[PDB]
């Protein structure tokens, strides 16, 4: 009954994954480059997409762009092969919501996705007037992020981990926590989404120039809070 | 500004080209080995890296080595000495090269050229190309011959990729310059053809046909025959 738009550019592939999530319950559309993707993702709006970086046409970084450019807030979980990383962050950068890295196991794409569904239009957070950390504002309700009155650009998924953070200021959260809270993953996983999400997040927040809020206490968890 | 990292453990070098960089429009990081090239690779990703090859610690064949081992695609320009007539730096995995010594407009140029490739999303709908032995997988970045994977660098890949798409078409060294390399100006240097070299040799391994053909005073064409 969820609607999931599969797109990989491997014929294999995109056969096996429409075979395996039709079969693990989902709805399943499929599509075999970008192009097809966003024609797709236009006239039938999927619940969530799983969509390879790599293909011709239109590739997924772009597909990913285009989206996020008419606000579209589809969750996005991207594959890549192993050695396609400085790619698969494009992908994340550009705002998709997670990844998955191929070869990879079928449970392990069928688990996001339930997440990503679990967590889409998302925070689990209860604050509605907006959170000051030092020069950071953050505006759960109004997706606003500002630091020194100036609008942080921040993806639907580093948003939804700093109001995590925010909703918890001054609070350490473990990477597991926040797999849990941010992406609404309820397993153990092999990931680094988490890190991935706190470098980007606090570059955005640093670009300005002064203080780090946003911290790593190793073997932990991470902190948002000033000083 | 784009971020260029410079690194080269002769001081007075190093600053030079940090300033020229500087007052050229480039936001420069600097770094005096190839150790502390890797980190500031790592902390402050650059938009493309000006690597000499002779340092202590770490050489620059090796932290481009070591970059691209670690799958991290960021231009690299070397600056390396021309015997074998091989540029080592190249070969493991380097994008462009200059020798020293050099004047400034010319590393200026292929920064520029190399960030014009690196900002490029120009993307083809090629899928797979097929020329005799060859299969060059477009998306995939990858090339086989006989159903063999044939390891080429990122901009190998590059230069057979074009080749590929306008396949059996002669194309210009000024063409591959600009097409593969990002150049918009003139440029007396070898490196297409030095890098036309390193794909015969590669695409030619397995003992079979030549593919890749080199037409003197035209161009360099890839056709199966
Ligand atoms: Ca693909
Ligand atoms: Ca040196």
């Amino acid at each position: 009954s969820p609607r999931v738009l599969v797109v990989d550019d491997d014929s294999d592939v995109l056969a096996s994954l429409e075979r395996g999530l039709r079969l693990s319950g989902f709805e399943v559309a499929t599509a075999v480059d970008g192009a097809e993707a966003l024609r797709s993702a236009t006239e039938n709006r999927p619940d969530a997409i799983v969509l390879d970086i790599n293909m011709p046409v239109l590739d997924g970084v772009s597909v990913v762009t285009a989206l996020r450019a008419m606000d579209n807030d589809v969750p996005v979980c991207v594959l890549s092969a192993r050695s396609s990383v400085d790619d698969r962050v494009a992908g994340l950068e550009a705002g998709a919501d997670d990844y998955l890295v191929k070869p990879f196991v079928l449970a392990e794409l069928v688990a996001r996705v339930k997440a990503l569904l679990r967590r889409r239009g998302s925070t689990a957070t209860s604050s509605s007037e907006t959170i000051t950390v030092g020069p950071l504002e953050v505006d759960i309700p109004g997706r606003r992020a500002r630091v020194n009155g100036v609008d942080v650009d921040l993806t639907k998924r580093e948003f939804d981990l700093l109001a995590v953070l925010a909703e918890h200021k001054t609070a350490v959260l473990s990477r597991a926590q926040l797999l849990e809270l941010v992406w609404g993953y309820d397993f153990a996983a092999d990931t680094n989404v988490v890190d991935v999400f706190i470098g980007y997040l606090r570059r955005k927040l640093e670009a300005g120039g002064g203080p780090r809020l946003l911290h790593t206490v190793r073997g932990v968890g991470f902190v948002l809070r000033m000083q």
